[PDB]
């Protein structure tokens, strides 16, 4: 009633607010070059008036999925993005140059110049997210007969990013929250995905990605160590508990609708991902006043990690939305498989929502199934309701909402907040992204090796774009 209605409305605001934060015509970010996704129009306290490789990557992947589903008007946005990245790849910055680490730089000025101050650099997820975003578009181009655009523009750009991933996966760097210098789940996860899809894309254009093939399996091997037996460790080399929404994002951004509940890939329905979901959400239940009085079968306001002090440590729109997207993903998966399984690892997740939960396999026509899925759906919607309750009356989504009063704080009109809304809504509606080949990339090697593979670097020049019609 309320929710379905607010969601449809919000999806429209979310799409518009995103376009507003992209240069060089975006109404809120005058100054940004063409195809430059700005984190937020906020230039002071905090200053988010910059472009991050991760942020743009996530946003554009969302735009490509909408485009592929019929939002044909986004073509020019996507093209401008690709053109801008051809340039960014080549900008010399504190992380290096194209072939010497430059690709790992977290952010840049909106005018495409380097950000020279001190920053937690590099962030190795960047290159992986950008490649994933471009491959999505490249696939479309191949399908609609624009072979040249795909082979000559997209592939070469992707090849650079894939080379960086294969070369440095096994080195520490900063996490997505830009604070912990170590080895992070989200990064490893998204890096594994990029090499797999990168390899298939290379073959599709009549080329190859040898470095994608040898490293993918090794990245997967390494990923297995993040499981502690109870939850997914967010980062190695950290002194925190390790419970972080970082792990929810890694699962949802690597969700493959063709996958079963694979533990090796931390799929949304995997017993390990469900157990983790419970550990992570529960960690915020007693630390936010906003969560006072809700029981364990009720949705709560979710933050990044329980130890967060940023602006005092508050719930985040995107974190709360991720908690719900993982559930929508799992519902979809169970629905396609036609059954759901409860194991000892995931019993606690299930039991908190359906007290008669017991291990076993439940077909989709069973009473237990019916009872579990209704409860999960209601819990997932609960998180979305929290968002809706704290959004501004006109739909504006901020970075955070106050731990005590629910007021919006930190960066205003955060692009990422809007993209997280769009994807949660899509999933809720059974609108899933194209598969990335998880069904042929979930096998763990017998022994993990600390290794790398050196690919190849070459500067791309985007002279012109063919007259593409959608
Ligand atoms: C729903 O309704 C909302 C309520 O109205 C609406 O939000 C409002 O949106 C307008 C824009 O449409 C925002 O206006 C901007 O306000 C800036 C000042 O903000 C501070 O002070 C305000 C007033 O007291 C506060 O309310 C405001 O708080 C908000 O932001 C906080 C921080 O993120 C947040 O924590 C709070 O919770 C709250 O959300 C904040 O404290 C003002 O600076 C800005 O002016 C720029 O833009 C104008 C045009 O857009 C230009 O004319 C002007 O000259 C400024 O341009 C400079 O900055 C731009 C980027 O923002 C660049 O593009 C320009 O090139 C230029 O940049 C130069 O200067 C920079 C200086 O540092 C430099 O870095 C650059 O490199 C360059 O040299 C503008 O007036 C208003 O703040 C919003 N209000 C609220 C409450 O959020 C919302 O959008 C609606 N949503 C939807 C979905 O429709
Ligand atoms: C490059 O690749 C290699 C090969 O894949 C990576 O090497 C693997 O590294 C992992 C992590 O060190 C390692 O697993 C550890 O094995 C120990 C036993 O042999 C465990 O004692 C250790 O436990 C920690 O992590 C557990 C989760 O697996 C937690 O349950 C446990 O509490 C420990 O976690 C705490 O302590 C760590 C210290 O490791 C701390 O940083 C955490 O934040 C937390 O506080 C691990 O399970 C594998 O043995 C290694 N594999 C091989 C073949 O050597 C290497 O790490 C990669 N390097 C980079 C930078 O990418
Ligand atoms: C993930 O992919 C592996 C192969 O690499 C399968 O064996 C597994 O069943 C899942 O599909
Ligand atoms: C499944 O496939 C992986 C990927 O190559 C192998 O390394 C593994 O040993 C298993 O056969
Ligand atoms: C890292 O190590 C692997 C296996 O030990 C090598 O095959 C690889 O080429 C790199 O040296
Ligand atoms: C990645 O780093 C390895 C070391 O594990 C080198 O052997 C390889 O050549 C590449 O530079
Ligand atoms: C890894 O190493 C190879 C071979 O030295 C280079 O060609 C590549 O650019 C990267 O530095
Ligand atoms: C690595 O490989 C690419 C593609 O073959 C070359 O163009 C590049 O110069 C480097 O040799
Ligand atoms: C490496 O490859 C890029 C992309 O084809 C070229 O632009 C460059 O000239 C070099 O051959
Ligand atoms: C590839 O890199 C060169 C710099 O070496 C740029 O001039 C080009 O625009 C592209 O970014
Ligand atoms: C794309 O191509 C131009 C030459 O046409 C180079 O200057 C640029 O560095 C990139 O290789
Ligand atoms: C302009 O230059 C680039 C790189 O040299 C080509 O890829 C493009 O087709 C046009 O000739």
């Amino acid at each position: 009633a309320t929710l379905d209605s607010w969601l449809s409305n919000e999806a429209t605001v979310a799409r518009t607010a995103i376009l507003n934060n992209i240069g060089a015509d975006g109404a809120w970010v005058s100054g940004a070059d063409s195809g430059i996704v700005v984190a937020s129009p906020s230039t002071d306290n905090p200053d988010y008036f910059y472009t991050w490789t991760r942020d743009s990557g996530l946003v554009i992947k969302t735009l490509v999925d909408l485009f592929r589903n019929g939002d044909t008007d986004l073509l020019s946005t996507i093209e401008h993005y690709i053109s801008s990245q051809a340039i960014i790849q080549g900008v010399s910055n504190p992380s290096g140059d194209l072939s010497s680490g430059g690709l790992g730089e977290p952010k840049f000025n909106v005018d495409e110049t380097a950000y020279t101050g001190s920053w937690g650099r590099p962030q190795r997820d960047g290159p992986a997210l950008r490649a994933t975003a471009m491959i999505g578009f490249g696939q479309w181009l191949l399908d609609n007969g624009y072979t040249s655009a795909a082979t000559e523009i997209v592939w070469p750009l992707v090849r650079n990013d894939l080379s960086y991933v294969a070369q440095y996966w096994n080195q520490t760097g900063y996490d997505l929250w830009e604070e912990v210098n170590g080895s992070s789940f989200f990064t490893i996860a998204v890096q594994h995905r990029a090499l797999v899809e990168g390899s298939a894309f290379a073959t599709a254009v009549g080329s190859s990605c040898s470095w994608c093939d040898s490293q993918a399996p090794q990245i997967l091997c390494y990923l297995q160590s993040f499981w502690t037996g109870s939850y997914i460790l967010a980062n190695f080399d950290s002194s925190r508990s390790g419970k972080d929404t970082n792990t929810l994002l890694g699962s949802i951004h690597t969700f493959d609708p063709e996958a079963g509940c694979d533990d090796s890939t931390f799929q949304p329905c995997s017993p390990r991902a469900l157990a983790n979901h419970k550990e992570v959400v529960d960690s915020f239940r007693s630390i936010y006043t906003l969560n006072d009085g809700l029981s364990d079968s009720e949705a709560v306001a979710v933050g990044r990690y329980p130890e967060d002090s940023y602006y005092n440590g508050n719930p985040w729109f995107l974190c709360t939305l991720a908690a719900a997207e993982q559930l929508y993903d799992a519902l979809y998966q169970w629905d396609k498989q036609g059954s759901l399984e409860i194991t000892d690892v995931s019993l606690d997740f299930f039991k908190a929502l359906y007290s008669g939960a017991a291990t076993g396999t439940y077909s989709s026509s069973s009473s237990t199934y019916s009872s579990i899925v209704s409860a999960v759906k209601t819990f997932a919607d609960g998180f979305v309701s929290i968002v809706e309750t704290h959004a501004a009356s006109n739909g504006s989504l901020s970075e955070q909402f106050d731990k005590s009063d629910g007021d919006e704080l930190s960066a205003r009109d955060l692009t990422w907040s809007y993209a997280a809304l769009l994807t949660a809504n899509n999933r809720r509606n059974s609108v899933v992204p194209p598969s990335w080949g998880e069904t042929s990339a979930s096998s763990v090697p017998g022994t993990c090796a600390a290794t790398s593979a050196s690919g190849t670097y070459s500067s791309v020049t985007v002279t012109s774009w063919p007259s593409i019609v959608a």
